[PDB]
Parts: structure tokens; C-alpha cells; sequence
């Protein structure tokens, strides 16, 4: 007993067995086929003419018999597109990186007690609610082939496989201390990867790895990156001052996009604070809100730019 959906690009099939698994209180497997076929009669224009109009409308979910005909609609139209297509790797549309993304996690976190997350932002609902901020945060930045990006404390590692599906990064990694997460994060890894080739989907080279981001060999890896993520939110003093150490290594122009600022946002470069990370970094606050209609976030855009220090010391010198 199982159910299978043939890939558009002619990858390995997706195979899910029967009972179909079930995600949380309001998702289950069998949504997520229907949403699948769907996604794909979007994206094939040619695999919508061919499949008969009722298939999307009249299932039932909870009959084996049900489903499997339904498959059997999505794969015999595949099959008559791909029989055109013999007579004669592109990136998501940000839809369908939503869908990919809710699919790999679902796919890879079966045990949702086992990630302690009673916050407002968590793994199982980064779709509903971070997905879109983290949308606005790519067409913010505007990241090249020439940057390195780093989110520093990645989890099971869905803002580094959003920024890869979406940007040109010349590589993109993701580094997590957490056990749990950091083990979660290998399978998602590997389900991104997997999915992505079933839709025929381009993303940009990334890693997600274990590790302390405020370890030795992290120093340097931190002072070459170009674009650091990292959600200080929740960070104590020590941690966020010895992220500041690792910051002021950074290369000019380097930026660093944060929940919480690492220095005000009205720094005024004086006598007394010439130890503070604000005399090296400008700092902006972003806003969706600046047609959002989710919740009324902001993020915080750090740039190093050590003509702050620079021109306190000229204005000093020459009066
Ligand atoms: O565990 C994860 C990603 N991840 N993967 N699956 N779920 C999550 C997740 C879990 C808990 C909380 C938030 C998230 Cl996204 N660490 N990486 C991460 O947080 N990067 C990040 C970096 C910079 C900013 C600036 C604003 N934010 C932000 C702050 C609050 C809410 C949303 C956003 Cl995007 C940021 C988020
Ligand atoms: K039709």
C-alpha cells in the first residue's frame, strides 16, 4: 500500500505509504500530494489542458482508492506531456519555494515535541510567518555571486535553503551549536536537495553545518563573510559581546542583518564610546510595513563602514 506522484522533469518518483503520515492539527500527506499536483499544473500549462476537470475537485482524503486515482490522473497527464514534449532549471517562483519548504520540513521533522519551541516564531510554522519577512529580507539586500552568506544559529536550517533557492550567493551556510536542530537540519539538507530536483528547481550552493559560531575557527570565517543573518533576539550580554569582537574583524561594506540592533540606531561617535561597535557600523531599521499585511516586524541592516571612526578622528586633527 502506497501512492506515487511522477516527477514533471523525469526524476525519481515521490513514494509515500499508505496510511499516509499525518503532520500536525491542521496538515497531513494527503494535502500535500493534492498541493503538489496542483504547484506542477501551475508551473506546466500543457499539464493542465490534460488532465480532466473533476480530479482537483471531487477526493476524499481518508480513501486509499480515492487517492490513488487521483494520482493516477497527475501521472498519466505527466506521461502524455512528456510524449509531446519528445515530438518536439530554473529558480522557484516564491509560491512554490513556500510549498518546497513547508514539504522538505514536513518530510523531515516527524517529531514536533522533540524541537522546544513555544515561541512565536518556530520551525513548523516558518511558512505562515517568516517565510514572507524573510522574502522581503533577499529583495532588501540584493546579494551577488561575489558575497558569502552566513546565518549565524541556522536551526534545522529553512532561512539558508530560502536565501540558496532565491540568490547567486557564491556559497550560503547555515551554522548551528543545538543537537537536535543541528540533526534535523542534515535531513532537511538532504530533502531540499531531493525535492528540488523532483520539480526541476535551481538553488545556489550551501552547506548547514554543527558548531559554536563564537569558536576559534569561526573567527575567521566570520571577518571574510559578506552578508551575515543572525537572530540575536534572544542572545545574552556575553554571547552578543563577543559577536561584536567577531564583527569588528568584518571587511568595509560587510552587512549584517538582525532582530535586534547591535548599536543604536542614533549612535553619536564622541569621547567616551570609542569602544563601541556603533563607532565602525551604520545602522537602519527595515520594515515591511515601510502591501504587508502580516505581523508589523522589523529587521536591522548593519553596514561596516570604519569612515565613522575615520572622520571623528579627521574632525579632531582639523577643526
Ligand atoms: O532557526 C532558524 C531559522 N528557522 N528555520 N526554521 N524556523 C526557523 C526560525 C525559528 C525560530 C525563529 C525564527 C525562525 Cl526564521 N534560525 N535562523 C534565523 O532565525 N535567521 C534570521 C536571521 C536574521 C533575522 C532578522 C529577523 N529575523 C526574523 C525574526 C523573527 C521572525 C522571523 C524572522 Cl525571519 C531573522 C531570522
Ligand atoms: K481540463
Amino acid at each position: 500500500l502506497e501512492l506515487r506522484l511522477k516527477s514533471p522533469v523525469g526524476a525519481e518518483p515521490a513514494v509515500y505509504p499508505w496510511p499516509l503520515p499525518v503532520y500536525d492539527k491542521h496538515h497531513d500527506a494527503a494535502h500535500e500530494i493534492i498541493e503538489t499536483i496542483r504547484w506542477v499544473c501551475e508551473e506546466i500549462p500543457d499539464l493542465k489542458l490534460a488532465m480532466e476537470n473533476y480530479v482537483l475537485i471531487d477526493y476524499d482524503t481518508k480513501s486509499f482508492e480515492s487517492m490513488q486515482r487521483l494520482c493516477d490522473k497527475y501521472n498519466r497527464a505527466i506521461d502524455s506531456i512528456h510524449q509531446l514534449w519528445k515530438g518536439t532549471n530554473t529558480r522557484p517562483s516564491t509560491g512554490l519555494l513556500r510549498h518546497i519548504l513547508q514539504q522538505v520540513y514536513n518530510h523531515s521533522v516527524t517529531d514536533p515535541e522533540k524541537l522546544n519551541n513555544y515561541e512565536p516564531f518556530s520551525p513548523e510554522v516558518y511558512g505562515e510567518t517568516s517565510f514572507d519577512l524573510v522574502a522581503q529580507m533577499i529583495d532588501e539586500i540584493k546579494m551577488t555571486d561575489d558575497d558569502l552568506f552566513v546565518d549565524l544559529g541556522s536551526g534545522v536550517g529553512q532561512v539558508v535553503l530560502q536565501v540558496a533557492a532565491a540568490t547567486n550567493c557564491k556559497h550560503h551556510y547555515g551554522v548551528e551549536k543545538a543537537d537536535i536542530p543541528a540533526k534535523y537540519a542534515e535531513t532537511m539538507d538532504r530533502e531540499f536537495r531531493k525535492w528540488m530536483k523532483w520539480y526541476g528547481k535551481k538553488h545556489a550552493e550551501y552547506t548547514l553545518e554543527r558548531g559554536d559560531f563564537l569558536s576559534e575557527e569561526w573567527r575567521e570565517r566570520i571577518a571574510n563573510t559578506s552578508v551575515i543573518f543572525v537572530n540575536n533576539f534572544a542572545f545574552g550580554p556575553e554571547v552578543d559581546h563577543q559577536l561584536k569582537e567577531r564583527f569588528a574583524n568584518m571587511k568595509e561594506g560587510g552587512r549584517i542583518v538582525s532582530s535586534k540592533p547591535f548599536a543604536p540606531l542614533n549612535f553619536r561617535i564622541n569621547s567616551r564610546n570609542l569602544s563601541d561597535i556603533g563607532t565602525i557600523m551604520r545602522v537602519v531599521e527595515l520594515s515591511p510595513l515601510k502591501s504587508w499585511t502580516g505581523k508589523p516586524v522589523s529587521y536591522y541592516l548593519h553596514t561596516i563602514d570604519r569612515t565613522i571612526l575615520e572622520n571623528y578622528f579627521s574632525s579632531l586633527k582639523n577643526p
